């Protein structure tokens, strides 16, 4: 049967470690795929870790220019949370250099985008076979979440972008049932930019905190209703959560527009808590190093900067990077609410380190109604490798 | 229960990528079987990739003369589509240096041919155990499809050849239920040659587009009816689809006889679309490089050369090779028709490259009702290896 | 449904080998996690071997300072009994540098402790997802069993310590159902010390034989009743069973207090047999070498030293170490009583051997109503490795 | 439910290849256990290949003196037929340096013998856990079949020996249900010797063709009835089938006594066919090289040497060795009779080859109602290895 996922997100006080794969450290001797963009999504029976491979293995010559982000070898696959993205326990998902996945309660639906930049094709799979397709509608690197999509009562949703990484681009919302596309919407967002949305379900609607790679150091937000009507804007909090970004003291919040003259970014996330908000971010304001999640009072509806909680998951002497959302299915947690969880990607190698390769590891954390002490569950791999 | 597979093939506009294993690139460091002749077949629950191994691994000394095509070590095995033909996720099927496999909806049926060339034995397995046998009837390399066989309402069919690779040979159609042979027919085809048939089910009959290794640059075709009555001939299209072959402008089509003075060939395929036809072929007319599928208007019933669609899957600067058919089970696609899919084998190593070994990789594509942009999902391995 | 586990422990005459993983010997060429603290727990369908990894592999540079006992890479995982703690057959459990696991008959419950020493967090998982948390209550290395916890009629129990490894510490009993904590108790034990309890179910109560790392060479014992009321003390036997320890002839037993001026220890175990007791111990009185289990007449209720049975499992020329309890589920053994079993950890590498690493192997033995001959199923690995 | 296995053996005309693992060739680069004594047994769902490991891997230093036959590292494990005895797809069975396994239709029962030679213990497992034990009754290397045991209507049987490898020894028949021993018998066989029995079920009784390592070049035979009453003797055929052995022309058959002055032997097998018999043997009469099975007219009841069929499976230029029986469950073959199958072990390394190690590979063949052509599915590994 289908996963209702109509409950509201659980109000958490802190997050506890769920897993840590140690992908890279292990890959020193083992046969581990070189990856990037790992993320978590759950079925009502287990949670899996999805990832994009370079079709090559750690400590091998094919892991060379594995920094480019795209190639015809790039593939989407998965293992159960905590397992390294190793070859012998991996499941093939889709041919992709950009993906998103989610389970509706019956089967898994994946979306892998591959093909030429000017005419990429996003193939949708369901139950292990392709079912529908979305062709590039703006001829410029069609891309999606790199995080778990969202399924509410059988219908699954996700966000996609097509256009430049700087100036105005084009964004759309997609909705599907059993792998077949059943609706779509264009998101009007002039002056704003949207990418790599980290979504989760809350009170029957789909909430996402994305990435503005054009001019925003604060993150865009969009509440998608089942009928595809929607509300787009920015995380209200008077604190920036993208990288690169300026100081918090130099940042005035804004619920409607981007702020700060930073034109880059990194995939991040946020969880609504009533009117409050749990927002993650790299400790460093310039580099993808360290990770922390802050809970801002009324930070979801106000330009508030009233911090009530702060928990470090990767200190600032260690590499971090991408991070995304997903929720624990009620059939697994037993709760009456949707337990909010996230993962932190820890990128190793180029561009920051002197190695011919680039891959990443991940740590997973979940909701919990207790204050969790600060610590650093960093990658821990020793570079360079037999390079 | 049994898979009806009585529906008609879906009318597709293009094909989207299903998977890509990256077998060879990965095999640079991992433990991957050296293979050749990979192919896809599906059960109503998953699709698998079958392959013939040399009983050796990539980057190992036993992968030496792995070009001979036959040996007592040659084995048939399988993994789920997209997975590399690796040792730790592989399932044993049959002892074979030539095979074919298909699922009837209840269990898997395989056919592995092994033994001496002058007295080979084809052992039939069902549910994981041998059930019946077919001995060489003409004492000269008994062989079969190297592609998915076909099951319609419980009864599975496949084609076999026995005789020389040049002059006249002998071809037969076999039919079985639950692993037990229940009928067979001799195919009268004087002047014609048949090998490595790529079949699929359409409107209750079994349609195949095979390989004439004697004199045909155009491919033979045979519609097998449940009673084993049949229609044999050649793809009508006024365009040749075998390798080697002459220019399209030098080729007059023919629905009844072989044309062009080329005596070699490569396993290829074709899908009927009403009276139209989707035909695959290597871009190069002499080498096994590049892959493309063309849709010819009335190309299945007329000496037509009216091209309506063309899609490249492996450009001409990359190695290609074998390619075969199979269909997506309705229990997986949800469609009311049989989604036509194919795979392209990308051979690396000898004879074209300077290495002591020879293996291949594969990419899988499926039906889809959209035009898919051209691209190249080539092997990508870097030769030579630690050789 | 739930495992009753209300039966009484079976009265055994000796123990027979169940399995031997050969983790280290195999790890010489294979991809085996570097481990420590392995233990066994069973579901009504299979028994698994749990272990703490260093997030690194044998014969790899990351296995360097793998002697420290704790780190942010330390992870809890499992394989089926007898399998080496290898990467490709491993299941992720929890982020932990100290753990305990048990099955209630429906799902697995694990408890992994990680985080800073002064504020560690123990995360509880159930069915593959975290469900509740226990924060360090005394700010000093929160730790637990490193052995199978105990589930009786749905409710699972385990013991935890928090405080110094020398002087007085703090110990508590925890009880949970379906991953959710439902009760807890503080254990009053002034002058006594408790750690790494090896528990099992007997006559509806939970019996444990733990480790006093403060001043006891004899082991503490605690019978936990379903209501969390309890009885704590020491194994009565007039024979010491911890390491280091003094001679048996210099040891007067004691049911209420620790004896001998040894302040260290090693995880060991004991099984009640009516009023008798099966107690394990390293042959050496100073080093963690050799393993043997002795059955003392009335050794559970009297300062008795009347030995009735002695069986060696690892001779004194070989390395041993940790050892813990667990029981065979009646749904697996068919018995009307709870078959008592144990495992012996065989540590290799530092501190005793000249290698840059430290890991361990294990052998498993079970109840049985026959006298089993002495022998040595030692590790057998050849050190040093390619170091 | 239980497997009846009361049908009679199928009358076969020849045997077709079932599988070939290529364990050693693959082990050149992969992580394959060093093995010996591999054998096949089937459940009503799949057939598995059991084997004894040395707790070490091919191409590793621990594979050194792997010729001794026994050690505390020796372990029994299994994979599905055709898979190499690799580490990542292996299942642990029992601690053993001599074993036997069989499925009764509900669960697997294994018997692993380990421990000191003068007091070995055979531990019996069922459903993955030890259930009963058999201690050495004659204090001299307790041993068993090294081949599939036999289950008829829930009760499983097997044969065991204890005593010298030369002069008189002691043999017994064991019978069990659900892992619990329910009966046993002593086999009176003065002047005769019995070892490594290859049994199968036929007409409701258990038939075995064993090995006389004392003075017999012809093989002993024993028909065990459900009540443990029995008939022991020798394969009547006027042709010897053990190794070493004298010429066929120098051999007068004998149904009651051993013949030829050869005191060694090798595990072999035989299938009754009415009053006829299919008997296997190494081609060489002195070395364990080449394998062939001959069908002798009335060879089961008469000193007959009338050969009606001969099929070679491993030519005489290749190494062979052990071989044993088992039957295909009717739930897998669909037949109304019990399809007789066997496996041939192909030993590589010492004592015949210049390597520091010793292991083996296997090929499996099954019943079939057709004449199968001769061929050689030999090991094929290239020695020495990276030694
Ligand atoms: C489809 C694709 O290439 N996505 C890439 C993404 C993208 O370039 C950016 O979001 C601007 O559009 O950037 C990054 C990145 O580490 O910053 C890696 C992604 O693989
Ligand atoms: C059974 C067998 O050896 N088949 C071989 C096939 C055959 O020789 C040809 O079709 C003429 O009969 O050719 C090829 C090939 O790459 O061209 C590889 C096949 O393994
Ligand atoms: C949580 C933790 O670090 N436990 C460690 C434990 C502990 O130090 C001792 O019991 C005193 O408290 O000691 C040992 C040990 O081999 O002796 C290894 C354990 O990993
Ligand atoms: C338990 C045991 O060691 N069995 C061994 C067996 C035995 O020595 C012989 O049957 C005389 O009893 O011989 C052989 C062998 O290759 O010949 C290998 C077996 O492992």
């Amino acid at each position: 049967t289908y996963m209702n996922n109509t409950e509201a997100i659980c109000d958490a006080k802190g997050f506890a470690p769920f897993s840590k794969d140690n992908g890279i450290r292990i890959g020193s001797r083992g046969h581990i795929f070189v990856i990037r963009e790992p993320f978590v999504s759950c079925s009502p029976i287990e949670c899996r870790t999805f990832f994009l491979t370079q079709g090559s293995l750690l400590n091998d010559k094919h892991s060379n220019g594995t920094v480019k982000d795209r190639s015809p070898f790039r593939t989407l696959m998965s293992v159960e949370v905590g397992q390294s993205p190793n070859v012998y326990q991996a499941r093939f998902e889709a041919v992709a250099w950009s993906a998103t996945a989610c389970h509706d309660g019956k089967k898994w639906m994946t979306v892998g985008v591959t093909g030429p930049d000017s005419k990429a094709v996003a193939v949708i799979h369901y139950g292990g076979v392709p079912t529908d397709v979305v062709n590039s509608w703006a001829g410029d690197i069609l891309r999606t979440q790199e995080s778990s999509c969202t399924c509410i009562q059988g219908d699954c949703y996700w966000v996609m972008t097509d256009g430049p990484a700087n100036r105005q681009a084009q964004y759309r919302i997609y909705k599907a049932n059993q792998g077949r596309i059943i609706g779509q919407t264009d998101i009007s967002f002039n002056g704003g930019h949207i990418e790599e949305c980290s979504c989760y379900p809350n009170d029957g609607k789909v909430e996402c905190v994305c990435r503005d790679g054009w001019t925003g150091t604060n993150r865009p937000v969009l509440v998608i209703s089942p009928d595809l009507s929607y509300r787009v804007g920015y995380l209200c909090a008077g604190i920036p959560s993208d990288t690169p970004r300026g100081e918090d003291t130099q940042f005035t919040g804004s619920c409607t527009s981007p702020m700060g003259n930073q034109g880059y970014g990194v995939k991040g996330f946020g969880f609504r808590q009533g009117t409050d908000v749990w927002m993650g971010r790299t400790i460093s304001r310039t580099s993808r190093s360290g990770f922390e999640i802050l809970r801002i009072k009324n930070g979801w509806t106000q330009t508030s900067k009233e911090q009530i909680r702060k928990q470090v998951v990767v200190d600032n002497l260690n590499w971090s990077g991408y991070s995304g959302s997903f929720t624990l299915p009620v059939e697994l947690s037993g709760k009456d609410c949707l337990v909010p969880c996230f993962w932190v990607e820890m990128i190793r190698g180029k561009p920051e380190e002197k190695t011919i390769w680039t891959s990443s590891s991940s740590i997973v954390m979940c909701g919990v109604d207790y204050e969790v002490a600060d610590w650093s569950w960093h990658d821990g791999a020793i570079l360079p490798f037999d390079i």
